[PDB]
């Protein structure tokens, strides 16, 4: 497969260093090495071929001094690194050969790597796809985040209920990171602010040290390897036993842990805000440690000897760009001001223009519950200087507003960064727009909406700032790595250039009429379904029918994502079957899966509904093969890599106006799945690219929702004029799915019936009719696959390479390069 | 120096892999490598030459199935590993050459290694010397202990007061250990005991997992490399979020730490008991995890297929011997019974004979405060089954006693393992004697005393059990590694066989009259003093006079060790000078140093006294060079390696009957220092070996102390008939040394005056007169060095190789081998 070359000499070196690391690094012997030990041996042999490059890329940036881009995210949803590293480094087929001559099956070894799930969902995956695309366009980019000791929890279902277990991902080691204790930085917490003479001094602070760990991010076949720097918290060795700190020496040492708890776990809220102080400590910890590392490179490169100005930050935006990934690092704006004004003693106005020109903010949601307004009482306590600075910012911001909208007192009310009233809080989004020079939404519809609805005021004050950059996916992991079959057949026809130029995929339009290509496309699909169907029973217990339509919705469980509507589709189907049982119907294996944040009662309930449905449906003998509903336990990046290649239908059903973009979207459009969806997020652009006719669009569009809201959405109307929906609601209410606890799903019936913000029932009739259109087309193999080819041929625009090329040009001001950097290494 | 060979080919391979690890393992570049990075690069290159051997020694023990010896200690005072590994592996001069051709100075690199101070003092150093000697006699020995995240604290003096800081020794990594997460074992805590039908079941327990980390222990030049296995505590991934454990998911994850706190720090009590539950948790944690690893090797070796008996432990003592190092692992006796009786279902009597024949206990102190009596209320709670077993043990033990001493009710009272009265507690020492087959003291005098005083009852019941094994020191680290000069000059004359046969040192008796040898001996001494004097000012600030008598007492600060008496010697001297200031007196640089346990008020006070004295004395202009008193900050194994080669006088002044052996002793006897000491611990045997005349023995002997105690020790008698002592006590009381806080040393004057158990003042007159004899002899260079040669020639018996050869033969039943094992490695 062209997975590259496979080459006698390299095969021989690879074998040799696999064995060098088994012995010397693992200190294991072939007589007692387990597959885990072979995985480590191989990981560490691949790692070695990337070091030369890593060291050369950073040496190279040092002397060539480019504008560096720092991407700040509190999530990086990396996934497994091995195969991806082999892909981007071209080692895949050399190693496959070598591991077979050692006798090992490489793919068994890949399954032993545990995902780095340092992320919840799409926000963190974006950052990881971004990372790959910044390396592939050779940008000097660095992604800074926290090294959580426990990442997102592992979901285990027991009784149809999510049982969350900790993700002890570092348990056996991580052969990719390189701890860098030489560069530990202190971060200060609490303190008081002494305003005396020269300025304010943040004094009496508690120190937590941030210890960096670097991971390499290899660009695809272009020899650039950039760095992902993740901080760890470490308690100071001195103050935790200094002062006249008696308490108990032994307790003093046991108390170190409290400071280290800043990097202990990722907060599992799948965008929704939580005012917890340890989260605020994380968010400040990232920013402070990172910005010291930013200032440190600025002062050392080539300004390294630029002598007699003072030291000067006029050039700081031409050498630094930092990208705020959602508001979670907005303290970079008051911390950058704190450093510049209080420490380098710049004039506030100068410092502010350098800050605005460095910062940029990406907004991910319109949903209010996810927005961060931190209580000013907490900010006062933990970070008093930053509260002062925010207050001063706000001041001057509002004075700018006053002058522009003379007399509109409510504008001042709306636009203030401080939300007055009862518990006065600080709106992080407003901070970000006030101090960034560019603000972008992630899909064009989400950016129009940001300009009309929530930030309209800021749009009117500074229209110039508002931009859009539709999200994207990296074809390497999302095509080449999870679906090499499709990438091979595509490559036979149009070559391999498309892996770093996805737009070339549209030359496949010439093959929508090619019968060999149709056979091929459908064949990779059926093979993938077979490989997944087997996974399903070999790691769990299943018997699914592989010639079903594999209908799947995998994403975080939430009510706007509307898994419930899909649930409503399933029993309508089960019941349609159940009433005229000898009617032919196209078989569907509906798989729905995703994690639910602990505590979100409703999402935990929705999960039980799906398993409840599966319990009934999957054991009704009158259904047979015809419907299988399966809930996919513990979704994460490695399950996404197995289920999206096997999927036929992609469920993307948000009430129009709630999904910002959606990136799962895009992953199924390559991989040949057909989308059923509403016009929301990026589904709009995927349908423009492939054409309305090659998409199954149903549902109300945004206006229609707003029309309904001004009328008054009343679910009772639906219930009363739709009999099928009424039978479902009755089954749910009677305990048809909960035989021994009828009472159970009344909670969900209640929200559906009475206070459902996401208007599940108004989209139901269209949903169901549109689903009959999907089965109509699945019965004609040839035209489903032609629709599929037009979808695949058209997903080029959803590559993150395009997205980063746009961020680069229209916001960071840096130009992309596909120019390969020369790196081998030394050999002397 | 013959430090071995230095050899063109090996020099070339070493350079090459130093560079392989700088690049590939450290991912650093010569352009940015710091000395720390070069230390890691070198450590990791030495490490590589030991792996072949390690793997071969364990493969070899596997098939050759010997009786394995497990040494259980809760302390292992390792020190730095690099140079020692080079010594024992013969790589020292190959690397010195290689690092010079790379341009680096090896000795700068050795100073960057941080001590593994997993120990307090002599108890833990013993274990580490034992480890080296078991490897050198090729015994299949394993040392099991805890991997503490923080070892003994680092002492920092501020104001003459000890300020203790945490020892963040793992901060930059430890290139020697090999984490072994494949072998994590659970340990159970709390629980209840359900006695039903077949036996008792320990049920409902909390699980902590013990995760092993192995370190290699290379024998000197004989290619055996044994293993030191240190456990780490890890919290279970399931129960810390299972049950219906709501609390807060995020708190659940933050609570993992509590279980991990079992391996967080070493308890800094420098033998003295502390009834703290986390200590009991450590002690049980070691034993349970270790014994599973012991049972595991027994059941797998060659009994691995010994089929149809059941599985049988009759051969367990012929294949296992575990050595209890002080009572801190005595739970191995109830845990071995718990496993055998409750889990393998053996008959209690059979299980007991296998237990007694496996176990052996080494007793280290007669001092009551150090003995562990655990409160039975704590044992009930944390370990209920083990309390039952201890009770049953006790029963049967006392019934054995009753039958042997019919009617001696008080014997039953004295000998019970359970100390009744108010807080009923369990005497660990009695447990150990009851269930071990051999019990030994560590110096012959300490064993006679154990038989007469504290365990006389147990002696009379089982005389056969009581043995002695005088402690020893390993000539490799304590001669070859800290003092290669002396080892070279010794080697020129008598060859190198003495490094694994220290008794050969006595052929040096032929050179007590050799003038070249005298010049040589004294020359290495003066050079060593110069190297230490320079250390002293380059890392601190000092100007000491190098041609002084370097009089030094370095050991843990405690009142029985009597640093106070030495303090009394110093101001007598300062005052003698001060009254007739133009008298010649032999200059002395008195260095006293050692850590004091936090909390031991008196030891913390004694430290301030010494610095107080130094403050006065060292700045009196009428003294000049004549007296320097210096307190050596932060004593540990690497400072011992620098100060004992430079020392002239070795202070070993315990009230006779309190030091068990003392091992510091021995270190100064090689290295050419002359001992001033009482007849206590092993000073008795060092004086038998070198002869009374070559030792400065003063003080009362044991009888005399016991005579005094029956009279009534009254310090006032001394005060009143000795004027010098009276002036000192007055200076202390008046605030002569504490000008601004006179009140300050009255605490120490009070204990001296009124309740001094260690009878400082009764030994004073002899002490001082004996010290005048030492200065008399230092004025005649030639005969001090001849005395020195007779001391050095005689320290052969204090090698730990002898001690382990005796443990081996008279207790473990295994024979030593100096036979080299063949190990290179593979090369194919
Ligand atoms: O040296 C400069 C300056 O420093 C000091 O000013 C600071 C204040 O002392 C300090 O309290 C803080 O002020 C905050 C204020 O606490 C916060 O609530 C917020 O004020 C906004 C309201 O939130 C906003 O609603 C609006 O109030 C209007 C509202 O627009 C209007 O629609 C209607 O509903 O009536 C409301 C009542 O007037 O505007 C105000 C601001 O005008 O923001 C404030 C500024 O961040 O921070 C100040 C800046 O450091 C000194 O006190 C001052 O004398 C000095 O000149
Ligand atoms: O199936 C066997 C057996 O099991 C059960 O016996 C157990 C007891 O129920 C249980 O309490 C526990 O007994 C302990 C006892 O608690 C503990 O205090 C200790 O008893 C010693 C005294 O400590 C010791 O001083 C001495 O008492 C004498 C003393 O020698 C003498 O000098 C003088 O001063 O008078 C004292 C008062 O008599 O001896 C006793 C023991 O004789 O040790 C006990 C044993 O460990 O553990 C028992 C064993 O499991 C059942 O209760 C019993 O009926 C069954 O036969
Ligand atoms: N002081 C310097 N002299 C030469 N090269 C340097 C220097 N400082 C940093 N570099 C190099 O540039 C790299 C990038 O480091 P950093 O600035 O920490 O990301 C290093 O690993 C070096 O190769
Ligand atoms: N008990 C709670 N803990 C955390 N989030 C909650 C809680 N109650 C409501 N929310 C949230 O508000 C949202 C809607 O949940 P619901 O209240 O069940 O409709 C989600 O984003 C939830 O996470
Ligand atoms: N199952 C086995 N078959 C062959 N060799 C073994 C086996 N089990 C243990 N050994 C070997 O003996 C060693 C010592 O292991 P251990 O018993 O854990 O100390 C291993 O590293 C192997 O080389
Ligand atoms: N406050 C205390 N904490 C710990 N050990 C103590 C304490 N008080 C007395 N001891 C001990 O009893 C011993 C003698 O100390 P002292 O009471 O100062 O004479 C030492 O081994 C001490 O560690
Ligand atoms: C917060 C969020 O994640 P999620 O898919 O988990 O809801 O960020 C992604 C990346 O910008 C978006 O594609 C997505 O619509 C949005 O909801
Ligand atoms: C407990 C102890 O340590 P220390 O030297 O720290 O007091 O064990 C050592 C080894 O058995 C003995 O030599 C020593 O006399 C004894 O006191
Ligand atoms: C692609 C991906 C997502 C994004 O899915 P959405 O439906 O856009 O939220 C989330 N989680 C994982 C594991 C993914 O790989
Ligand atoms: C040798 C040694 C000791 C032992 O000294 P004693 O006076 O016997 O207690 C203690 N600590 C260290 C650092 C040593 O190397």
């Amino acid at each position: 497969s062209v997975r590259g070359l496979a080459g006698v000499e390299n095969v021989t070196e690879l074998k040799k260093n696999f064995n060098r690391h088994l012995h010397f690094t693992l200190v294991k012997d072939r007589n007692v090495a387990t597959p885990r030990d072979y995985y480590f041996a191989l990981a560490h042999t691949v790692r070695d071929h990337l070091v030369g490059r890593w060291i050369r890329t950073q040496q190279h940036y040092y002397e060539k001094d480019p504008k560096r881009i720092y991407y700040l995210s509190l999530e990086f949803y990396m996934g497994r690194t091995l195969q991806n590293t082999m892909v981007n480094l071209a080692l895949e087929n050399a190693c496959d050969e070598a591991t077979y001559q050692l006798g090992l099956d490489m793919e068994e070894l890949e399954e032993i790597e545990e995902d780095a799930g340092l992320g919840n969902g799409g926000l963190g995956r974006l950052a990881a796809c971004f990372l790959d695309s910044m390396a592939t366009l050779g940008l000097a980019a660095y992604g800074y985040g926290i090294r959580y000791e426990f990442g997102i929890f592992n979901q285990k279902i027991c009784g149809g209920w999510q049982m969350e277990e900790a993700d002890d991902w570092l348990r056996y080691g991580n052969p990719w990171e390189k701890a860098r204790p030489e560069f530990t930085l202190p971060v200060h917490f609490y303190g008081r602010v002494e305003h005396t003479s020269q300025g304010a001094k943040w004094v009496d602070t508690q120190v937590v040290l941030a210890m960096p760990y670097d991971t390499p991010v290899p660009g695809y076949r272009n020899n650039v390897v950039n760095t992902m720097r993740l901080w760890s918290a470490k308690a100071p060795n001195d103050f935790n036993l200094k002062d006249f700190n008696v308490g108990g020496y032994i307790q003093a040492v046991l108390d170190r842990n409290l400071a280290e708890n800043i990097s202990r776990v990722l907060y599992p809220n799948d965008n929704f805000f939580e005012g917890k102080e340890l989260r605020l400590k994380q968010e400040y910890f990232v920013v402070a440690a990172t910005l010291q590392d930013i200032i440190r490179r600025f002062k050392s490169s080539k300004f390294g000897c630029r002598d007699p100005v003072r030291t000067n930050f006029d050039a700081f935006p031409d050498k630094v760009a930092i990208q705020l990934n959602d508001t979670h690092p907005s303290l970079a704006i008051p911390e950058l001001m704190r450093v510049l004004v209080d420490l380098e003693r710049l004039d506030w106005d100068k410092a502010w223009e350098v800050t605005v020109k460095t910062c940029a903010y990406t907004n991910h949601t319109v949903i209010p519950e996810a927005l961060e307004r931190w209580p000013v009482h907490l900010l006062e306590t933990l970070l008093p200087r930053h509260l002062q600075i925010i207050y001063e910012i706000n001041q001057r911001f509002l004075n700018r507003v006053a002058a522009a909208f003379p007399g509109d007192v409510d504008r001042l009310r709306r636009m203030s960064l401080v939300e007055e009233g009862a518990v006065k809080r600080i709106n992080m989004a407003h901070l970000c727009i006030a101090g960034s020079h560019a603000v972008n939404g992630v899909a064009r519809i989400h950016s129009e909406i940001l300009k009309k609805t929530i930030f309209k005021d800021f749009y009117e004050l500074e229209p110039h700032k508002f931009q859009n950059k539709t999200n994207g996916i990296t074809p390497r992991r999302w095509l080449v790595l999870c679906n090499p079959g499709l990438a091979e057949i595509i490559a036979e026809r149009i070559g391999e250039e498309y892996i770093s130029d996805l737009d070339q995929l549209r030359k496949l339009l010439s093959y929508v009429d090619d019968e060999a290509f149709i056979r091929d496309v459908a064949k990779v699909k059926q093979e993938n379904k077979l490989k997944f169907a087997a996974y399903l029973e070999r790691e769990y217990k299943v018997h699914i029918n592989p010639n079903s339509l594999f209908d799947v919705q995998v994403k975080r469980i939430h009510e706007y994502k509307r898994q419930l509507l899909n649930c409503l589709h399933v029993i309508t189907l089960y019941n349609r079957i159940k009433k005229e049982p000898n009617k032919f119907v196209v078989p569907r294996t509906v798989m729905i899966g995703g994690k639910a944040a602990p505590g979100y009662h409703m999402a935990k309930m929705i999960i039980k509904l799906i398993t409840a449905i599966g319990d009934v449906v999957n054991h009704d003998p009158v259904v047979g093969d015809r419907l299988r509903v399966i809930f996919l336990e513990n979704y994460r990046v490695s399950l996404a890599e197995k289920v999206i290649p096997a999927a036929d239908l992609s469920e993307q059903i948000s009430t129009a106006g709630t999904e910002a973009s959606g990136t799962g979207n895009m992953k199924f459009m390559l991989n040949g799945a057909l989308t059923i969806g509403t016009m929301d997020g990026a589904n709009v652009e995927m349908a423009e690219e492939a054409g309305e006719e090659n998409f199954f669009i149903f549902g109300m569009r945004v206006e229609d929702v707003d029309r309904l809201d001004q009328r008054g959405y009343n679910a009772q109307e639906y219930y009363d004029r739709i009999p099928e929906l009424r039978q479902i609601i009755e089954q749910l209410s009677s305990g048809f799915f909960s035989p021994k606890q009828p009472d159970l799903f009344k909670d969900i019936v209640n929200m559906l019936m009475h206070h459902d913000r996401f208007k599940v029932f108004a989209d139901y009739e269209e949903y169901v009719k549109c689903q009959e259109r999907v089965s109509a087309l699945y019965k004609n193999p040839r035209e489903w696959t032609r629709m599929v080819i037009r979808n695949i041929a058209t997903s080029g625009k959803f590559s993150s390479d395009r997205t980063i090329a746009q961020y680069a040009r229209e916001i960071w001001g840096v130009e992309p390069s596909r120019q390969r950097l020369p790196a081998p290494d030394e050999k002397i």
